[PDB]
């Protein structure tokens, strides 16, 4: 049977590779590369390690991410492009014509957004103080929004993002929020389940079909 | 000596990492996975940071939850098993005999054990209520029980437990209130103290013995 | 034109050969056998490609270890050796005296060594337990040192570092915590710019010369 064998030739260190990391994200070798520390350091500082349960937290991610590219919104918005804002009771049609770009300009400057930003979430997810609302404006990979929330994925990290926000917007923390959040929402409960792991993700089925695409894409790589 | 000086790789986010949890807790992968975001949150809400009051705080937890596997307690109570309670005068026989679990049944449906639970902490710990009996029943890592308590609990973690005492039966919520119990009651001003923190834990000395073996288990992996 | 189409002779396995690997480093033959796999192994799981990267791997790497030789710290101090580490805060004149090696002592043993690592160490970089500054004293091509960076490093290699970090002394997994280091904390954003690498692999620019003579040669040899 010519068999004799059976074991390791290295103790430990099995790990996703950068290739099956790249071809399961579907990113260019350039993007596989500035993130795969980051994404593998935080899948395995929260035990994201079952192949459906990293499958899952790759595709969330990649979907989240805009393929690993955005790591916080902005707030360069025209004044009919607050009309979203306008609908959900954020900001007034006055507030918005008067923040907003207007036909002749070419980018809204940052006094501007920031104006923005900090009426849209003033008083909302614990921002009671001034320039809450843009200095707790969403970022990371999977998009952590306000005091509350920076001061709860802070306590799941370790990590002061009360005092430092923007650290989220730099890879190896935007990284963990995300496994910290993937982990703590209870995702790793749904093992296989689109459906409810979307739900907990988004709060609802926005992007439903692409992550399926790239939830399909992974778990062909790594499952 | 090729001494270079020392430094940190990232800043902050400096805490136990999942194996060190696994290993210190005595619990499998599954269950370590499940738990880890939810003590770990709980413990740097709390600052239980020094190895000896971490180390306390998983080997109680540990065995106040039966190896962080139960959050809350039945009443699927035969009526024999209801001899505790009515020697206490908290139920009486007629009572116990007509809700108690009879022969040919397999398990109290919920019914049976809301009345039994009802009735067992009737107008007990600040029980006022028809239903609170079972409403406020034992739920948690580190058991809460009782309108009075849900409502300190709920003052201490800014969580309206009187409202939603079902919270406790949440990962999250179950963790951070026990963090908060053991914070709060002062175990971590009797660190390294297996009896004193025990009998402010459990009101007294029982499974002192399983609580030492978890503790010594802790310590070696974490002190 | 004679011409004919391309095609490679085989499939894959296009690496960085052990003679170009030699010569840009600027090591013996023997040196040369010895880390090839390691080297070309980590290089290989964390995607550093370019030859540009691979040059500044290598050069910082090969600048570091002193020229892939020495892979930890030693505490083989005499008394008066032990000056800067007074000097630095790290160890009082009493502690210098009764642990540093004494003139008629040919090296220090073991033991004493160790209680001036524990000394020095003492409560930095996460070492919170008895034996953590000598357990976590200074290993790898590129240094780590203290229980937060052998957890983190850990972490990113999915390597018990923690429990065993006396793993990083070891060829194999010396040079993938160097890789992990070299694409972890961005030193592939900065292909090319010597200053800046620098600065993130030392803090400083200690050795700025020599790694500057280094990475011209790897670079006029991969690039």
């Amino acid at each position: 049977h010519h068999h004799s064998s059976g074991e390791n030739l290295y103790f430990q260190g099995h790990m996703m590779d950068i290739n099956q990391f790249r071809r399961a994200s579907g990113i260019n070798e350039q993007l596989a590369a500035r993130w795969f520390p980051h994404i593998t350091t935080a899948m395995n500082e929260f035990g994201i390690t079952k192949p459906d349960d990293q499958a899952m937290f790759i595709a969330q991610v990649g979907h989240e991410s805009g393929g690993f590219t955005r790591l916080q919104e902005n707030f360069n918005y025209s004044v009919n492009g607050l009309s979203g804002f306008i609908r959900a009771g954020r900001i007034t049609p006055d507030q918005a014509n008067a923040l907003g770009r207007k036909t002749y300009e070419k980018s809204l400057p940052l006094e501007r957004q920031r104006a923005i930003a900090n009426l849209v979430y003033s008083k909302r997810m614990g921002n009671n103080g001034p320039g809450d609302g843009w200095n707790y404006r969403g970022r990371g990979l999977i998009q952590i929004t306000g005091l509350n929330n920076y001061r709860d994925c802070g306590n799941g990290l370790k990590v002061d993002l009360v005092a430092q926000p923007e650290l989220l917007a730099q890879d190896e923390y935007a990284a963990r929020s995300a496994a910290w959040f993937f982990s703590s929402k209870g995702c790793m409960k749904y093992t296989g389940d689109l459906v409810r792991v979307t739900q907990i993700i988004n709060g609802g089925q926005n992007g439903i079909d692409d992550r399926r695409t790239r939830y399909a894409a992974a778990r062909k790589v790594l499952a």
